This record gives structure tokens, C-alpha cells and sequence, in this order.
């Protein structure tokens, strides 16, 4: 997160760190007792690397009573995702067992109504991604409040030039933004999950290249079908 601040420890009990061979790779969000939602590019080249999900965390490195690193039974990328496109960039991780819930670990309700968030709505994004242009990695969770940017502005030639489909939404990126390592994490508006940070390479903190987020309401039937797979 560029331009943000340290999050209140455990105030976002749905936040997940998706890890590959014990290192933070991407954000994620606990959406059901046994399932974490994230982005597909995060793992597209992960091969047989060990994927785990850290829940109940603030610090990546320090012990905390609520912190638990879960193994993953199954990783389920969206079947229409592809390397090198921004579309359908969703991934579901089935934990090896249902998460132990409490005040620091709780699924986040997620949007099913497939209608746009009002322009300018202030939404929260959190993560453990880079915090400056040199790439410094924070030990603890950072966050920032970002206003939703209307799709037509986001689609101007000067911005994303028509790439923002109905299944995607934008948030402003002027000096406050999600950056490398924050992808896959949640964009939360009015206490409900609205978007998942896309995980393609994007410049960080340039107002002319807004943040792009996959709209979870647009993928409700897919999320429900993977969960019913259990
Ligand atoms: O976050 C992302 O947008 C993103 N998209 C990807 C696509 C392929 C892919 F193989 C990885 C990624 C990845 N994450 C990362 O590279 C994580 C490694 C970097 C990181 C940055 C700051 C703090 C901790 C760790």
C-alpha cells in the first residue's frame, strides 16, 4: 500500500495473507469458514510450490494468539482466467479445515447485488504489499481509504483506455494506492466485500492509472459453484 498507514491490529478479521513457500505473496479475503478468495495471477506460475493462508494476523513475523497458518486442500482459479489478461482474475483457496473463528478471524459478507458502487464511495483496501518505490515490505498490515472512480472516467484513453468491463471497477490512485504484494486483497465498501485487487502488473500511485478491482457480485454464481464443490 502506497500512501497508507498501519492498520488497527485485527480490526479486519477477514484479511488473509496468501503465502508461497512461507513468504507473503498476495492478499486474500476469508469469504466462508473454509474458503479464501484472492486473485488468479498470484499463483498462475506457482507450479508445485506450497500454498498456505495466514489468518488472524497483523505482523507477518511475530507470534499473536489469533495467528494461524492454514494449509490448502485445493486452489481453484477461475476457469476463464488467462496469463496476460486482467479478466476473470479470481482464485478460491479451500483451507485444509474450517478456520477457527473469533474476534480476529471472521468471514466478510460479500456483495451479490450486481449494480455499481456510487462514484466517490470511500472503500478500504488493506495489505502487506510494498510501501515505497524502493520496494520496502512492511511487517504489519497497512491500509488506505480510496474513493471509487466511475467506470467511464477509468475507461478514458488517458486512463485504462476501454479495458474496464462491467465486471471490473476502479478506485482512485493519486499517491494512495494498492501496489505489488497487495493484489488479491479485498476492497471493502460499506462493510461488504465489493472487489478483489487485480494482480496484473500495474504502476503504483499514478492518478492516470487507477486501481482495478474485480467485482465480486459479477462472479457470484462461480463463487457459489466452487463452494458447493465441497
Ligand atoms: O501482488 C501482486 O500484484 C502480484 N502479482 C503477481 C503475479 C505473479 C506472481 F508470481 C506474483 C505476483 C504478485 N505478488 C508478488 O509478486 C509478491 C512477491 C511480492 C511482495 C511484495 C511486497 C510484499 C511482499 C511480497
Amino acid at each position: 500500500i502506497l500512501g497508507g498507514r498501519e492498520a488497527e491490529a485485527h480490526a479486519r478479521p477477514y484479511m488473509a495473507s496468501v503465502q508461497l513457500n512461507g513468504a507473503h505473496l498476495c492478499g486474500g479475503v476469508l469469504v466462508a469458514e473454509q474458503w479464501v478468495l484472492s486473485a488468479a495471477h498470484c499463483l498462475e506460475d506457482a507450479a508445485d510450490g506450497k500454498v498456505q493462508v495466514l489468518l488472524g494476523a497483523h505482523s507477518l513475523s511475530q507470534p499473536e494468539p489469533s495467528k494461524r497458518l492454514y494449509d490448502v486442500l485445493r486452489a481453484v482459479p477461475h476457469p476463464d482466467s488467462q496469463p496476460d489478461t486482467i479478466d476473470h482474475d479470481l482464485l478460491l483457496l479451500q483451507l485444509s479445515e474450517k478456520a477457527t473463528l473469533g474476534p480476529a478471524v471472521r468471514p466478510l459478507p460479500w456483495q451479490r447485488v450486481d449494480r455499481d458502487v456510487a462514484p466517490g464511495t470511500l472503500c478500504d483496501v488493506a495489505g502487506w504489499g510494498i510501501v515505497n518505490h524502493a520496494g520496502r515490505r512492511p511487517d504489519s498490515l497497512q491500509h488506505v481509504l480510496l474513493p471509487v472512480l466511475d467506470r467511464a472516467t477509468c475507461n478514458r484513453r488517458t486512463h485504462h483506455d476501454g479495458a474496464i468491463t462491467e465486471r471490473l471497477m476502479c478506485a482512485e490512485s493519486n499517491r494512495r494506492d494498492s501496489c505489488k504484494g497487495d493484489s488479491g486483497g479485498p476492497l471493502v465498501c460499506g462493510g461488504v466485500l465489493e472487489g478483489v485487487v487485480t494482480s496484473g502488473s500495474r504502476v503504483c500511485g499514478n492518478r492516470k492509472k487507477p486501481g482495478i478491482y474485480t467485482r465480486v457480485a459479477s462472479y457470484a454464481a462461480w463463487i457459489d459453484s466452487v463452494l458447493a464443490s465441497a
